[PDB]
């Protein structure tokens, strides 16, 4: 089995944010298995991330900051604090 890794720079659209929601984290595992990966849980239809990220995608980094085994509030924190641009590294189970 194989994962696929690439980076995207999401361009903020005021009123819409970066157009993604995330679940997962040290304290809020998305997975039955107990895996703590921060997970792309939704992409706003036609939003800043449409056609670039997908649901159940896994987040490794946000703005050069590793999302390895972090608390959920910490990942959100990194998105919120971005500028006009949020660089996001992902891993896809495809």
């Amino acid at each position: 089995m194989i994962w696929e890794q690439h980076t995207v720079t999401l361009h903020r659209a005021p009123g819409f944010g970066f157009g993604i929601a995330i679940s997962g984290g040290r304290d809020n595992p998305h997975f039955q298995s107990g895996e703590t990966s921060i997970v792309i849980s939704d992409v706003l239809k036609g939003g800043p991330a449409e056609g670039q990220l997908q649901e159940n995608d896994r987040v490794a980094m946000v703005n050069g900051v590793s999302m390895d085994n972090v608390e959920h509030a910490f990942a959100v924190q990194q998105l919120r604090k971005s500028g006009k641009n949020a660089k996001i590294t992902i891993r896809r189970k495809k």
